[PDB]
């Protein structure tokens, strides 16, 4: 689909077999979501943002369906604002900014 | 053009006359330069990510030009480790998400 950005570019993601609403980030290197029990081994991390570093949980090789489109990939689980979606996972769907 | 995210979306702005690099970011609502003597009035302003808020100066009105297309609006100056272009200077070159 084409999305304008005219609203905060939200969508439904099912992870974990749980379904969740996530922002489509181009500004984001890594998908960074809220606070959830994830199957499977994770590692400790740290990642950066505009307002400095947090700690969070490491968990790779993860399914996500974007819209009806499927990534399986890195996701990091811990304390943000809200759940992003970001270039690790974009790719994969092939999402691309265009004007 | 058509943007892939393969790498972080960094194009050429030109903001108070000088030529900057700056991050074409779908997630971002506003739009965050890093520090620089811009001149006008301004109004504090406290803006949040991951990583906790930041102080910035809020510009309104203030012309930049994103890759050859011209642009006007709010612009939030602080200490910020890269330039932002968020959604309400996106809207405005007609930049869309396509997947
Ligand atoms: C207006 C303002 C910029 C404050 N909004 C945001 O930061 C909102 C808050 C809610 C969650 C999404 N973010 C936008 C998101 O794109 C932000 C904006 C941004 C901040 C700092 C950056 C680069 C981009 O420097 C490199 C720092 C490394 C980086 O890419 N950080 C990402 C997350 C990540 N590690 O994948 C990030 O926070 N991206």
């Amino acid at each position: 689909p084409q999305i304008t950005l005219w609203k905060r570019p939200l969508v439904t993601i099912r992870i974990g077999g749980q379904l969740k609403e996530a922002l489509l980030d181009t500004g984001a290197d890594d998908t960074v979501i809220e606070e959830m029990n994830l199957p499977g081994k994770w590692k400790p991390k740290m990642i950066g943002g505009i307002g400095g570093f947090i700690k969070v949980r490491q968990y790779d090789q993860i399914p996500v369906e974007i819209a009806g489109h499927k990534a399986i990939g890195t996701v990091l689980v811990g304390p943000t604002p809200v759940n992003i979606i970001g270039r690790n996972l974009l790719t994969q769907i092939g999402a691309t900014l265009n004007f």
